[PDB]
């Protein structure tokens, strides 16, 4: 009776933070973060890792529309903790504002605002689609604009109290260029928070950099400013700036695009095995599988002194594309899925090798 | 339409098992198992995490039933490789069988049968209210046996096809002991086995050890037999039996009940940090704050030479109950609740550091 319960979706998501967002409490870990001042650093950081999910589901999100629509150009990450608001723009292809079908409603509703909703049920990010509503679920407001010129129309709704309340959809003809743009109050109260501090907004502020650093072809502005990367090679510079070698000469960087999925710099590490890394624009900063299929090579070819022993001077960083991506944890820091099964091959010619034996 | 939709929760678990149970292919690493003809030991295994995580649940929650009540006394696992089948039997204090006045129908049923379903939502390791239903929904077949004295009645249902297909319930009156019966046929082509092989026989056999081992004042049994486990120490005796320290000489092992949510042995390792422990009867394989808090204290005293250098001479093993625990993972190996969250303390006496001083 009062013992023996059901709950809804909705109650049990609130009632199980942990199982759906990750941890709702402070973690304290070394971690990379831009800092406004230093730019690009890895420091003692303390945050809620379910905090950093809501966002990092948003922001993957645009980076998932890129692969939808090719034609997309530019995001928009503005994040502003004084009114404690984040907004993400992205242009090409809006979302369809029309209503659907089956279920009765204009898809951007359905699909922001009711649970296990996803256009990739049947190579993004996006899969299970949570996402969206949990992001909308642990914010006190939470808006939805979007624009299809295809479909003739623009839509804009707003969710508030955990995706308990919602004005009606504001419906308007449209013929202009696409945008999604979603603008979101976290709800401090469930990690515990006054405000967003320097410490989430500097781990915020490295995932735009991370976007600018993963996903080709897209412009990212952080608060209204382009930020400098154009490939993979100048993100990575972003690391390695000013880093020292035995000899007390920078670091030389190795890169190789083997295709339009691996993408891939090299270099020394003289405190042991690390490791950058992304698949389909998330950061798995604990690894995974596709770190392990790479390293393989790399420590294989090398040799020609136990592999164990090459991984600890070597420093990864890979940008790479999977089907249907798996992972440990809520907060994907680690990808589970088999190389059989990643759909794509990475094939890393001689000269890269070559090039790799000459640094330390 | 068919791009943008909607699932069903079902439909979604099957859709993405992975999000669940966990990882649905195989995973190799060294692990503790009993191999019948050896016993317990640390070996290279190869098995399914969502196959281990389906039988985890259901035996964890005879384990729970033991807090839930106490004159539970008995156990009884039984796994049938051939058959493709496996039987979970516990006594005390059966699921009343009664109509559920809100949901309209009989408990077992509702708890067995129907998703975000526990007793557990307003110290047992259940928590989430999925964990039968998903065993139930990777099983071909999956029965419910339970009778509850207090409630005059007996109850008896089967679901086939993942939870798609369903006997009515048999009820009978009833005025015999309690028991609570689970049996169920995983299915394996979800995790494309042939048969239950060594390598899962001697994980789930070693969870039936681990129980013995975890739980307090319950008798366990294994394919109709008894385990010669009572005790903490007994059970970690399985782990030191014929280890040698540096000088050949077996390993001294010291114990501490510090209070009934905290039960303690301590060894040296000389294969570095090392840990065996339990949450709620849960095996936390990769460890947890619980096993950092405890740890901490001895590493604390001893010195009175970094922390980090002792760390690699312990052989901690915990046996702990913790209020309402959380996890990075679905296969729950490593435990994430903040001490200042787990609702008890550690405190150890002298006499445990003084013995403890006085092996390696
Ligand atoms: N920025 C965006 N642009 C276009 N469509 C989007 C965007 N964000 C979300 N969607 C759509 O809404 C769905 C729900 O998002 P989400 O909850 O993350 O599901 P998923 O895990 O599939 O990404 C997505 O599958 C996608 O189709
Ligand atoms: N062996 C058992 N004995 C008694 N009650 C049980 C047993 N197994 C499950 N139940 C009941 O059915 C509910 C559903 O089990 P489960 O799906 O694991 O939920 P939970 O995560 O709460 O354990 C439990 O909360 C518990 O109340
Ligand atoms: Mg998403
Ligand atoms: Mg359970």
């Amino acid at each position: 009776e009062r013992v023996y319960q059901k709950k809804t979706q909705l109650e049990h998501i609130l009632l199980r933070p942990d199982t759906y967002i990750g941890s709702v409490e402070p973690l304290t870990q070394f971690m990379w973060v831009y800092d406004e001042d230093v730019g690009m650093n890895c420091r003692e950081v303390t945050f809620v890792p379910g905090l950093y999910k809501i966002f990092d589901e948003i922001l993957v999100n645009a980076a998932d529309n890129k692969q939808r629509d090719k034609n997309m150009t530019c995001i928009k990450v503005s994040i502003d903790p004084e009114s404690n608001i984040i907004s993400i723009w992205n242009n090409g292809k809006g979302i369809p504002v029309v209503e659907h079908k089956v279920e009765k409603v204009y898809v951007p509703a359905l699909i922001f605002g009711q649970l296990l909703t996803s256009s990739n049920y049947d190579v993004t990010g996006g899969r299970n689609g949570y996402g969206a509503k949990l992001c909308n679920i642990f914010s006190t407001k939470f808006t939805v604009e979007t624009a299809c010129k295809e479909y003739k129309h623009s839509f804009k709704q707003t969710w508030m109290n955990n995706m308990m309340k919602t004005s009606e959809a504001k419906i308007k003809h449209f013929d202009g260029e696409d945008y999604t743009c979603i603008t979101f109050q976290p709800d401090l109260s469930k990690f515990k928070m006054e405000k967003l501090d320097k410490d989430i907004v500097a781990l915020m502020t490295r995932r735009a950099y991370d976007l600018a650093g993963s996903c080709r072809g897209v412009k990212v502005m952080f608060n209204g400013k382009k930020l400098p990367v154009n490939g993979f090679r100048s993100y990575v510079d972003l690391y390695v700036k000013d880093k020292l070698d035995e000899t007390g000469v920078a670091l030389k960087v190795i890169h190789e695009l083997a295709n339009e999925r691996w993408d891939v710099c090299l270099t020394l590490s003289e405190k042991g095995f690390q490791q950058i890394s992304f698949v389909n624009s998330i950061a798995t900063t604990k690894g995974g599988r596709h770190v392990d299929y790479v390293v393989d090579q790399v420590v294989g070819k090398l040799i020609e002194v136990k592999p164990f022993q090459v991984k600890n001077h070597i420093w990864v960083f890979i940008n790479c594309l999977i089907e249907n991506p798996t992972f440990d944890s809520q907060t994907k820091e680690n990808m589970t899925l088999q190389p059989k099964s990643f759909g794509s091959k990475c094939q890393l010619s001689e000269k890269f090798f070559k090039a790799a034996s000459n640094c330390g």
